[PDB]
């Protein structure tokens, strides 16, 4: 598929067995979900946004399927206003820029 | 080009005759560049991300050159960690994500 950009590239994805909506962010290293509770071990971690820095839980080895497409790897969990899948994933479902 | 997300999609932009380095951020509704002298007229605005909101001058109507492609508009600078180019001026050069 191709996402333009005139509106946020939202995407359906999967993630712990529920439906959620989330941004396709090539500026975002990680990637960061909204508070859920997710099964398991996770590790204190701060990430730095435009603004400052959020504290969030890091689970490991997490399957999420993005827009129909899978992909294991880090999530980060917290309170964040948008989902956002950053290029960890990404890079998984094969995703470039184009100009 | 076709830019793959395994490294940060850094390009080289032209804004005020200048040369800066700057992020693709499909996830940035707005494009903001660190502090920097910019000819214009400007008007106060905020702006708010992971972590918060930061002041920022907006510059309308500027012209920037992306990776060697043109765009002319609004041109937010401020205390940004990195200089962002997002969905305003990528719309412009046709950027487009493709998986
Ligand atoms: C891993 C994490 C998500 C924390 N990364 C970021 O936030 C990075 C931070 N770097 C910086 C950094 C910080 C620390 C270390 N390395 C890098 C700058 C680039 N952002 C990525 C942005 O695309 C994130 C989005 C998130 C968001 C979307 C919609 C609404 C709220 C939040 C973002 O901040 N977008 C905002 C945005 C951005 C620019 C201009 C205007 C606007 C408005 C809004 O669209």
């Amino acid at each position: 598929p191709q996402i333009t950009l005139w509106k946020r590239p939202l995407v359906t994805i999967k993630i712990g067995g529920q439906l959620k909506e989330a941004l396709i962010d090539t500026g975002a290293d990680d990637t960061v979900i909204e508070e859920m509770s997710l099964p398991g071990r996770w590790k204190p971690k701060m990430i730095g946004g435009i603004g400052g820095f959020i504290k969030v839980r890091q689970y490991d080895q997490i399957i999420i399927e993005i827009a129909g497409h899978k992909a294991i790897g880090t999530v980060l969990v917290g309170p964040t206003p948008v989902n956002i899948i950053g290029r960890n994933l990404l890079t998984q479902i094969g995703a470039t820029l184009n100009f």
